[PDB]
Parts: structure tokens; sequence; C-alpha cells
């Protein structure tokens, strides 16, 4: 089931979209550490922000505020629906904050009995007990003792099923606008708008988990902007820090006001070092030029994947948005995603899976055209070894 | 627009009430705000900056690894993670280490591991977790439910079940609630947040014996009391009681977000390399931190420095009659306020800040200090004189 590297593949150095291991073997990185290094490895602007803030102040706790956090909060507020933010360390933590907030808001504004959370089969929201129970893979939430209750799962993209389970006792709908791990499946426009309308009807909060699809990944700053559907709460991580552990939960003042002093917290969350790095990342990703390039680069990848399919006949579908790319394997290659991944690594290209039937790509948003061509040539060679 | 204290209220969720001032720079145990006012730091960002601010060795590790490789996913290991794992394994009971970002995440991992180990090695019905009143284990739904402060776990909908709370240091109560359906006892060897209360020796040894009797795992949350804080590398070493699982964070990265779950191979095998995970950058910094903290000289110094603080707190009490008890271990110090000042810890914290010294509380009745483990003697004396002035100002009123 899980993908792990053997003892002879230990990454030691990265620069841009290239990675070297202990043996000095060079790889083209189309995986980004699972869509994390959205500006590649050791990006000079990010290294500069790390080093300069690293000389000044790393940590003070939430007994205090700090300038890099306030600067970053201001940027996120100015660029999105958000009016308030909370910074944490990981996507899992941001989701914990979001889910607790949706629960607490319902409890204090409506009723302590308004507790149901609707989530989706194959969703991934993290590995904490609560977040993995909201996630939609029972294999990952089984076996840890009593799960937090009042979570209902229905199929992704099934609006009827959502309408059927939702009621006045529902506090939230939690959804990834594109399910990254779950086969790179994008919400349909009708489905996502439908969720907004149902949450409005039932006075439930719409929570978008944009940990994977946010911060430029789709070619808009956040996937919600592509759809034009505004959530009540949004979570962000991964690309937000370009490899530095940082995350954010975004909401409105009206919702945030349900939290009081002590309702939530974090030792490291809102760390000046993290926020200086995320500020630098944000300044680069949130530019017309970088967002446009994500679309150009997507089509460069897609054209290679189509060429590979023309030669080898291995894909049934190429999907995703921006530089989150899914390539679904044909029935003749069902369950082979891991083998194409390992073959890719032998050929010097790092890719991902999205379940056993789907190849996933999540390269740097600024991956050079020459790296796209070189890495896709390597991938084509790996494909040739698997099938030919 | 300039960034002010008012900016906080316009930007962050209202879960904190931060100080009037905004620290912009730190070096060692001194910190400066936007106005260039200089403070002595006896708080350490809540026991996190264990080597002070911008320690040259930690800055060097950050910059060196920062120009090399920051990030791998958990598919991979990396040299800094391997090195740090080896250091932790060599120095402790651990045979396996899993790295995460925060103390909350390390505790999630520990509690899920104790649960899953029971499930697969004993019975899916062996689920009870025993924890303690006033415990603090983090803010995720699971960890805050294992935590012993209902105020923090109420109001988020259905809590993960099968968690039983009894009083800290009450061994009989533990004996009474434990049974063959118990998977774990979770305990902070010293409850930091909970008034700086240390386990008694008989209590902690008692937990080990009861866990053995009932085939449950003993989980030590050393997020706050670990990584040198007590003057041993981990508090368990002071006590001579070996847990099955231990969690570490805060001091581990000296200010960089990093955490660790330590256990044996037998237990770790229930999860389906001696190390798992670990951000390269985080682990490089934590490795540099470990290299300094795990030295005879630094660990001895922690005890010297504790007595320098304690002598000051004693002098303050002699002059102002404010403390009923001075407690904790190493450079985790609690000073309990006398009944006349019950509930007024925040007043002394604010007066401290006005006087230019950063301190903590541990509930409304207890002052808490958690300075850099290498805080200079000159800073201890200066900061404690500032604190004496703050106490003087409060008591004069
Ligand atoms: C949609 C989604 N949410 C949450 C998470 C958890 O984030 P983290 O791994 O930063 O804890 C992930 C990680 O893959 C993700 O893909
Ligand atoms: C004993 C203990 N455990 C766990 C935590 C949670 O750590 P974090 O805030 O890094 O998630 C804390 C934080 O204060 C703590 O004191
Ligand atoms: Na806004
Ligand atoms: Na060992």
């Amino acid at each position: 089931l899980p993908v792990y590297a053997p003892a002879d593949f230990i990454p030691v150095k990265g620069k841009g979209s290239r990675v070297w291991d202990q043996q000095g073997k060079e790889y083209i990185d189309f995986a980004g550490g699972i869509a994390v290094t959205a500006l590649g490895h050791c990006h000079p602007a990010l290294v500069e922000a790390l080093k300069s803030q690293g000389e000044t102040l790393w940590h003070t706790s939430n007994v205090f505020t700090n300038e890099p956090a306030l600067r970053l909060g201001r940027k996120l507020i100015d660029a999105t629906f958000a009016e308030r933010v909370l910074f944490m360390n990981s996507g899992t933590e941001a989701n914990e904050t979001a889910f607790k907030l949706a629960r607490h808001y319902a409890c204090v504004r409506h009723s302590p009995f308004k507790t149901k959370i609707i989530a989706f089969h194959n969703a991934f929201h993290g590995r904490s007990l609560f977040t993995v129970s909201v996630g939609g893979q029972p294999k990952y939430s089984d076996g840890f003792g009593p799960k937090p209750a009042d979570i209902i799962h229905v199929p992704f993209n099934d609006l009827h099923a959502v309408k059927a389970v939702m009621d006045d006792h529902t506090c939230a709908v939690v959804v990834e606008p594109i399910q990254g791990a779950g086969g790179v499946q994008a919400a349909t426009p009708e489905f996502l708008k439908g969720l907004r309308d149902l949450c409005d009807e039932h006075q439930a909060l719409l929570v978008f988990d944009e940990v994977q699809c946010g911060m430029g990944r789709t070619g808009d700053l956040f996937a919600y902007m592509h759809y034009g559907v505004t959530p009540d709460i949004l979570t962000s991580a991964k690309a937000l820090g370009g490899g530095f552990p940082v995350s954010a939960m975004l909401t409105t003042q009206e919702i945030a006001s349900a939290f009081h002093v002590g309702s939530h917290g974090s030792t490291y969350g809102g760390n000046p070092l993290a926020c200086a790095v995320a500020g630098a990342t944000f300044d680069i990703i949130n530019t017309p030029e970088v967002l446009q390039g994500i679309h150009t680069k997507r089509q460069q990848f897609v054209q290679h994947l189509q060429a590979i399919d023309e030669q080898f006949d291995i894909f049934s579908d190429i999907r995703g948005m921006g530089l989150l790319i899914g390539a679904e394997l044909k029935p003749k290659y069902k369950g082979r995603a891991r083998d194409f991944l390992y073959a890719g690594a032998e050929a010097g290209v790092m890719v991902l899976n999205a379940g056993a039937d789907v190849m996933r790509f999540a390269p740097s948003l600024v991956v050079e055209e020459a790296d796209i061509h070189e890495g896709m040539q390597r991938f084509a060679q790996a494909v040739g070894k698997v099938v030919a």
C-alpha cells in the first residue's frame, strides 16, 4: 500500500526542480514533496527570507504578536474573502482549527446539538484522530479506538446525497475543491455551488480544505476563486511555506468571533520565521505572471502525457487543475501506479500517485520549461520499461 | 499602514490576548520591541527557546541546511532526520523515533500508537486512556480531550471517547480505574501549565507498575519538561522510570517547529529505518540544539542557574510576602502566590512586562519561569531585579 523509498534513495540536496541523492544521482522533481515545494528547492527569495529573519527573531509565542505574522495576515486578508486568520504549523492543524471552529460556532450561535459534519468518500484532511475521521478512507481511521462522532460521509460530487443527509443539526460541510489524494478529482461547478446553497439553507458553515489545491496550485491563488464559490472557512498549508512548516485557517470576523481567548492555541503557530518565509512565498506566487505561467506549464506537461499515451496507450484520463495533474491508468494497468512511480525514480524523475490507479504530478509552480521537457522524457522512458 | 498592537485585533482570530508590545528582535535572553525597549526573557516563548534567541550554532545550522535542502515528504528519509534519530536513540530508552511539527502532533501520534498497539496486540476493546486533571496535551480534539481541563475541551461536539481523568499524583485513583480494557496512562512528569506540579516518585513508579500489570502503555508527555528543561535530558531520567512512549517538542528545535515521538521497536512495529518523517531543516536545527543541550556542562549549569533564580524568588518573598511555594525542576520554575494574591498571577505578569521582564503564569495562582537553559548569570540578576521592582509596584498599590 504505502510508497516508501529504499535505503539507496536518500535525497541530500535540492536546487530548483532538481534533487540529488547520497550517490549523486540527479532527479527531476515533479512531486514537490507532495505539492509542498511550490517554488522548488532552495529558492533564492525564500532562502533570503529564512536567513534574514533567522538572524533577527524566530519565536516569541502567542503571549505576543509579531511583524511577519501581521504582514502575512494582512496579505491573505487583502487577497481573499478572509477577514481573520490563524496560523498553525501543518495542514492537519489548520483543519483541526477549522473543524473545531465550525463546531463551536454552531454550538454558541445556534445549539449545542448542531454537530453533524458532512464530508466525502476518499477525502484526505490529515492524520490526527479528528481530521482522519473527517477524512473519507476508513482504512486510515480504523483501529485507534472511539472516533469523534457525528461525521457523515457521502460520495464526492454527489449533491443529492449531501441534500439527503443535511439538516438543521448540521454544522458544516467539509470538502476539498479538488480531491488530490483521492484520484485528483475536481468538484463540478454544480456540486460546489450546491454545497454553498445547502450550507446557506441549513445555517451550516462551508469549509474548504485547500491545503493541497491552494496557494497557486490550480493557477488561481485559491481554487475557490476559479469556481467563484466563497466558503465560510478555508485552510491552507504546503505551498504556503514552500517547504517551511506553516499553515493558515482563514475566515470572517463574524465566524472568528465565536472563538474567545483560550478556545484554541498553538506554541509555534504564527512563528515569525515561518511567517517571513510564507510572506516571501506569497509575494512570488500571488503575481499575474506566476499564475499565468502555471497554466502555460500545465499544458506543457499535458502535451507530454498525451504524447506518452499516443506511444504507449496507458491513460484513460488526464485531469486536475493548474499544476495539480492527474493521469488515470487504463484498465489494463489498474493498480500499477506505484510501479510507474518506482520506474520513474529509476529513470531519474520523481512523481506521485493518487491511489493505485492514478499518476499525480505537483511540480514547482515555477518549474523551468527545460525541466518539464527533460523530466517528461525520463518519465516516457520509465513508461517504456513498465509496458514494453 | 504601520503595524501596531491594534493590528492584531484586526487580523488574527481572537484566541489570544497578546501583550501591549511587539517583540521584533531577540539575542540570547534579551528581546527588543518596536520602540527599542529592551526586555529580559524568562519565558522562552513558553519553554521553547531553550538556547535563547538567534543562538549562533542554531542560526548556522538553519543557514547551512537552508541552502541545501528544506523538505522531503515522509516517503523519504533525509540525513538530518537520520542523524537526529540516532542521537535520540543513543541517548534515551528509544529504539524508534517519529518526527512531526508540534507537540500536539507528537501527542496525537503517541495516543494513536498506544490505541493501535492495544487494538492489534491485545483486543479492539482495550481502549481506555487514563489521564489527569489539569493536564495539558495540546489543542487538537483528541489531545485536548486527553488534556484535563474541561473548559478547553467543551464545545466542539462529540469528543473521542474512553478517556478517564483522575487527580494528578493520586496513585490510588489510577489503580481504581485501570483494568484489562486499559490501553494507556498519559502523564506529564511535571504538569507545566497545571501549576508546575511535579509527580512524586511513588506516583510515577506506581504508574509504571500498574501499566505493567494491566498490559497498558505508559506515555510521558515531555513536550514541556523534556530536552534539558529539568536539568536531565528528559525528566524520566531524573525519576528513573522508563515510559513506553515519550513525546518531545518545544526545546527540541530551540524555536524551530519540530517534535518527536520516541518508543521501542516492539511498539513502533504496530504502525504499518529507525526513524520516520522529519523535516530536513527542522531536524538540522534540532540536531544542533541537541548537541549543545546534551552536554554535562549545560546540564550542570541548569541546576546552578535554577538556584540563582530561586534565591531571588526567596529574597522577593522575604521582602514582599507573596509566595507560598517555589517548585518545579531545573529551569522550569513555579512560584505559587500566597492566598492574599490568589488569582492575581496575570497582574504580576503585566507588571513584569512594564518593568521589562517577560515571565509566565501556570494558572491564575502561579508565576512560571522557563528561561534559556544557557541564560547568562548577568541576565538572571538583571531580570530578577526587574521582577522584584514589578512585585514592589504591585504590592505598593
Ligand atoms: C487536502 C489535504 N488536507 C490536509 C492535509 C494534511 O496536511 P499536513 O500533511 O500539512 O498535516 C493534506 C496532506 O496531504 C492534504 O492533501
Ligand atoms: C505538556 C504539553 N504537551 C503538549 C503541548 C502542545 O504543544 P504544541 O503547542 O507545540 O502543539 C504543550 C504546549 O504548551 C504542553 O505544554
Ligand atoms: Na478580505
Ligand atoms: Na536507545
